[PDB]
C-alpha cells in the first residue's frame, strides 16, 4: 500500500464534475475545482486545469495527471510549512502517509490548526493523539474516512485499508 493507493481508496475516481461531501464542485480523484456555486465557474476552472475545452468531462489519464500534481503539492506544502514539517520529519513512513492524506483533504492551513494532536504525534503518544483527533468537525463530518486515517496514526500499519 502507498499514499496513492490510499488516497485513491478514500476519494474514489469520477470522470464527470461532481459535488464533494461539503457540496463543492470536484472531478477525478478528489480534485477540488471551486467552492463557488456556479457550475460554470466550475467548468472554467476545469478547462484551465486541463488546458482544453472539456465540457465537464475528462479522461482517466487527465484524472491521474491532476492526482499526481496534487499529491506532489501536498507533500511540498508540508515541507514548506513551519508547523507541519517537524511533525512529518519525526514520523515513520506509514504515519507520514496519514498526514499527507489529511493535508490533501483539508489543506495545510486546516491541518496546521490541529495544534494539540500535532504535538501529540510529535511526541509519539499514539493513543492520546487518536482520541484528540476524533474531537473535530472533520471526524464528525466524514467519520469512516477519519477512522481509517486515525487508525493509521494509532497503529503505524495499513490495516484500516486492507
Ligand atoms: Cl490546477
Ligand atoms: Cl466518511
Amino acid at each position: 500500500m502507498n499514499i496513492f493507493e490510499m488516497l485513491r481508496i478514500d476519494e474514489g475516481l469520477r470522470l464527470k464534475i461532481y459535488k464533494d461531501t461539503e457540496g463543492y464542485y470536484t472531478i477525478g480523484i478528489g480534485h477540488l475545482l471551486t467552492k463557488s456555486p456556479s457550475l460554470n465557474a466550475a467548468k472554467s476552472e476545469l478547462d484551465k486545469a486541463i488546458g482544453r475545452n472539456t465540457n465537464g468531462v475528462i479522461s482517466k489519464d487527465e484524472a491521474e495527471k491532476l492526482f499526481n500534481q496534487d499529491v506532489d503539492a501536498a507533500v511540498r506544502g508540508i515541507l514548506r510549512n513551519a508547523k507541519l514539517k517537524p511533525v512529518y520529519d519525526s514520523l515513520d513512513a506509514v504515519r507520514r502517509a496519514a498526514l499527507i492524506n489529511m493535508v490533501f483533504q483539508m489543506g495545510e492551513t486546516g491541518v496546521a490548526g490541529f495544534t494539540n494532536s500535532l504535538r501529540m504525534l510529535q511526541q509519539k503518544r499514539w493513543d492520546e493523539a487518536a482520541v484528540n483527533l476524533a474531537k473535530s468537525r472533520w471526524y464528525n463530518q466524514t467519520p469512516n474516512r477519519a477512522k481509517r486515517v486515525i487508525t493509521t496514526f494509532r497503529t503505524g500499519t495499513w490495516d484500516a485499508y486492507k
